[PDB]
């Protein structure tokens, strides 16, 4: 039979329970806890041929390009381009991860009523049945203080204590399922069809998910499972310009800042909201954040040039479009942009598909999720227009249930607003791009103010490092970078000049690429133009 | 018991067997027919799995070094030596206990799992099997790293193939082991929060749950363990890492008694490079020491883990390899300093101490007795050797490929300056930065010594050496060729500078001294 896509069912007894902050749910914690280490477990202990397994879940993202729920799979196209279910650039974005996040939760909860069934004396039962029903997936605020932004407590715990039903008093210490995602052999040596086998990190050579573990120049062994590096992803969590390191400056992550800007700002249309898929003041968009926290999380440089002692490259899962469902933060952060969407439809409420660009794709059918549609008695795919009001999949934010910019306000504006009031005009950084322009690699593109370090030019411990756009995905994309504190820092040490934004588009090895177009500009309101950008070299040794 | 301590029994199918490289070791077994490894990952995994009340659990016998402090083998601070001259031996017998057990669990795991007709080749590998050491100070398979297999979480073996948890990569109990039962509990650093091992895994800005398993920040670990000169950090300087510079001297420089080479005691300073200064650098380099730093930080390179800390360092299963280095180191340096045993009238005194809680056999009396030095000045005694020794005619030469005016700095402090805790005493040429006086970022940073403790012996202090030629050649051409004046700033596991810890340091050239040390001030919010 199809699996039909409903959001947890709906009870008198649980009415639109909410999605939880992890960090807030954890930290409350055990029940649910239970329930939801146990369930996933099972979840990721599944055979490859059932289809709701972790993997096969997983899988209906990127690679293995498999089919899904009888949905024929993907396949390169013409182009020599991997044709799978995800939406990516493209103004789906948003709706199609909205079902994508709903189908996990549904598995879950499923998977807790079985866990129940099989594993909760009578007595319990009904307790523990009312905590499946209450049970949400939680979201990561990856835009939230955890003074500094962090992945959740619970992904960077290698075991978690659970309850054990019927010996109470009695806990156990299990592998925690949230803190990475591991099969029984190497991804590229699964049996047919499922092998993870184009792609320049050796993901084939993993067990397991991996945080900046996979780096040249150590065994391939090592490989097998890269670790959790969560410290190194805090780091690049919350990225800065390079100033701010600077004694006698203030700090705010970019991230934060990013995230602020996106709820708050009005006039964008959903085309221009939902998808990097292309006036710059409208070009910070949803997807392009969330595109910069995969990079974050994951790590995307496999290799640096030259010889260096501290060594802040490494590669990861989240950074990879193809493998990055495998890690399970994969689904908080969507789950997090999921509640993103809702908060931004909620102080947009008439700014659904309205426009003539993401009218075109407003009627896609969102494969391979399919649904009962009652009105004309069929089994169909998803529509954008079935989860425009996420409560119909019974789930709901805490947010988006009347004081919701006061909310945004305190949780990702109060850093903002101290730190800008210091200095009443705005800076802005436009980027344009094509995803296609490497072969359909990722590359970073990062951007400085003053000169470039020939042989530093990758994040905020680089000289004059301002911000970066990640090109997750591998018609043009667009990103928005905030450049106003970073624009006064330059403007105080070049007695008042306005900065020629300069570029280097970095590739998966930490080299320059001299042949990727980037269109920057920076701009100004007391927004007009007012500096073009410049591609910056780098040293002979590091250019691509 | 008593368990009587042999070494792996002769086999005259395998004469003197060696202790290999675990870096080339780990290669020849994988690089289909990985026997050695898949016997040492099970044998290692059911010794790690037995209980609390099996001595030979490796609970039980990470537990004669330091906490919890009970009995083994019928024995009644812990029962390892430090800051006296029978550290090398004392360790010498500790490793081949561990690799005897781990042996003796070998032929366990064949007869349980290994099909008849295949227990004879399967017993052949156990008996060519001796514990590997790990080589802190080669250059692994451009820089010095901890072993590949240390590095693994998962590890790939044949089943008498298939991917299992790896022994090597952690220690991991049940539970934390501050709840462990009488009298086992674990319970300065919140290792009693700790269910396992870890390396740089306890940051105190962190929740509670998260120092259950910190992880194994191995990539911070290798950074620590090319601690270097700030300057060799420039472009386009050669950098040389110190720990290699270190053990090269310790090897090749001629006429140190067995007092001066076997240990940090101090009851002249060319001759201060010690076999035991160097371990406990390498200690804390492998698991940090610093649980926080003060201020505001984005790039946080501290981190704290069992290996830093004298209590709990034998939990960690890297502990092993590296002491099976310095038994090699050992085994080298006696062998081009033969007549130097426990010879001076320092280390004399020392010699006949029984080296408790260490059983053995005497042949003489047939009575079960303590193991004593002498009876492992001959390491082959024990049925193990190592390639640079077994071919010694060669040694100067090998030293040379592996490791290899002078200036030199001496350092000489007392392990109990806070009344027994660790420090680290880092040593700087130049102006010191009062908010980053902690590693070789900091800058004008040339080394450090780590005080891995955790009040001393009247009329005995510690003393340790770090090599300063390059740096003083740098500092010269920097600052118009001013001999430089060592800075120090003593630093505890917060970070925090302590001012009222006196450490005597000094430059010396060829020895005579040219420079006297100074402890540096560093920043209000940075002082202990
Ligand atoms: O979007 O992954
Ligand atoms: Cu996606
Ligand atoms: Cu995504
Ligand atoms: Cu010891
Ligand atoms: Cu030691």
């Amino acid at each position: 039979s199809p699996y039909l896509i409903t959001g947890i069912p709906k009870d008198p007894k649980h009415p639109l329970p909410i999605r939880k902050d992890i960090d807030d749910w954890y930290l409350e914690q055990r029940i649910q806890l239970t329930l939801f280490v146990e369930a996933l477990t099972v979840i990721q202990n599944r055979p490859l041929n059932d289809q709701l397994s972790y993997f096969r879940l997983a899988g209906i993202h990127g690679a293995p390009w498999t089919e899904w729920d009888g949905v024929p799979g993907g396949q390169k196209d013409s182009k020599g381009n991997p044709t799978g279910f995800a939406v990516h650039n493209n103004y789906t974005f948003p709706t199609w991860h909205r079902v994508y996040v709903t189908l996990y939760e549904q598995v879950i909860y499923e998977a807790m009523l079985d866990f129940i069934k099989q594993n909760v004396p009578q007595n319990g039962k009904a307790d523990w049945e009312n905590e499946a029903k209450q049970w949400r997936l939680p979201y990561w605020d990856f835009a939230r203080f955890a003074d500094e932004l962090r992945l959740p407590i619970l992904v960077t715990m290698p075991m978690v204590k659970v309850l054990v039903p019927g010996q109470p008093g009695k806990q156990l210490s299990k592998p925690n399922p949230l803190y990475r995602f591991q099969m029984q052999t190497l991804m590229g040596t699964l049996e047919r069809p499922y092998a993870i086998t184009s792609f320049d990190l050796p993901f084939d050579k993993c067990q397991s998910t991996t945080k900046y573990g996979l780096l040249e120049n150590y065994n391939a062994d090592v490989w097998a499972d890269g670790g959790q590096n969560w410290l190194r992803a805090n780091l690049a969590l919350n990225e800065h310009p390079w100033y701010q390191n600077l004694d006698g400056w203030d700090s705010v992550p970019t991230l934060q800042d990013m995230t602020f800007r996106l709820l708050t700002t009005g006039g964008l249309n959903w085309g221009e909201f939902s998808s990097t898929r292309y006036a710059p003041k409208n070009w910070m968009n949803l997807e392009a954040i969330h595109n910069n926290v995969h990079n974050w999380v994951g790590g995307f440089m496999f290799s640096r040039p030259g010889r260096h002692d501290l060594k802040l490259w490494g590669a990861g899962h989240m950074s990879s479009v193809p493998v990055a469902a495998y890690d399970p933060i994969f689904w908080l952060h969507h789950c997090n942009i999921d509640r993103l969407t809702a908060i931004w439809q909620t102080v947009n409420s008439g700014s659904w598909f309205n426009d003539d660009k993401s009218k075109v794709s407003k009627d896609d059918d969102l494969r391979p999720f399919h649904r009962f549609c009652e009105k004309t008695r069929k089994v169909v795919f998803f529509r954008s227009d079935d989860v425009k009001d996420w409560r119909s999949l019974n789930y709901d934010y805490a947010i988006t249930k009347s004081r919701i910019r006061k909310e945004i306000s305190d949780l990702y504006g109060q850093r903002t607003k101290e730190v800008y009031k210091d200095f009443e005009e705005d800076y802005i950084l436009s980027i344009r791009y094509s995803r296609y322009a490497l072969g359909g690699k990722p590359f970073q593109i990062n951007i400085f103010f003053g000169d470039v370090d020939g042989k530093d030019f990758y994040d905020a411990r680089s000289q004059n490092f301002v911000g970066s756009v990640f090109n997750f995905s591998g018609v043009l994309s667009v990103s928005q970078l905030p450049a106003r504190l970073a624009v006064h820092y330059y403007k105080k040490q070049n007695k008042g000049e306005v900065p020629t934004p300069r570029y280097v588009v970095v590739n998966s090895q930490g080299k320059a690429e001299a042949e990727v177009k980037v269109e920057v500009a920076l701009h100004k309101t007391e927004y007009r133009r007012v500096a073009d950008g410049k591609r910056a070299e780098v040293d002979d040794a590091y250019r691509a």
